[PDB]
C-alpha cells in the first residue's frame, strides 16, 4: 500500500513513530536495541519538541500522543520486548542490570492499527 491514510490525521503519531524509529535506529547502531527506561524516551522527546511548540496545546498533544503510543505499544502492538519483571515494571528501586534485564525494548518494525 502507498499509504492507508488514517482518517483522523496522524501526523502527530507519525512524529512519535519517527521518534521510535530514530531512537532505536541510532541506539541499535551505537549500542544495542533502545532498551532501558521507556519514560526517558518521552523525557528527551519533549526536550526536543519543546522547540517546535508554538502553543501549550502542541505540548499537551505531543505528550498525550507519545503516551498513547507507548500505552498502545505495550498492550496492543506487543512490539515490546521485556525479560524479568524488575526493570520492566519499575515499581521498586534498585532494578539491577546484572540480571540481564533490558527493561523495555521496542521492535524496529513498528506498525499502525490500520
Amino acid at each position: 500500500a502507498p499509504k492507508a491514510s488514517l482518517r483522523l490525521g496522524f501526523s502527530e503519531y507519525s512524529r512519535i513513530s519517527n521518534l521510535i524509529v530514530l531512537h532505536l535506529r541510532k541506539v541499535e547502531e551505537e549500542e544495542d536495541e533502545s532498551a532501558l527506561k521507556r519514560s526517558e524516551l518521552v523525557n528527551w522527546y519533549l526536550k526536543e519538541i519543546e522547540s517546535e511548540i508554538d502553543s501549550e496545546e502542541e505540548l499537551i498533544n505531543k505528550k498525550r500522543i507519545i503516551e498513547k503510543v507507548i500505552h498502545r505499544l505495550t498492550h496492543y502492538d506487543h512490539v515490546l520486548i521485556e525479560l524479568t519483571q524488575a526493570g520492566l515494571k519499575g515499581s521498586t528501586e534498585g532494578s539491577e542490570s546484572y540480571e540481564e534485564d533490558p527493561y523495555l525494548v521496542v521492535n524496529p518494525n513498528y506498525l499502525l492499527e490500520d
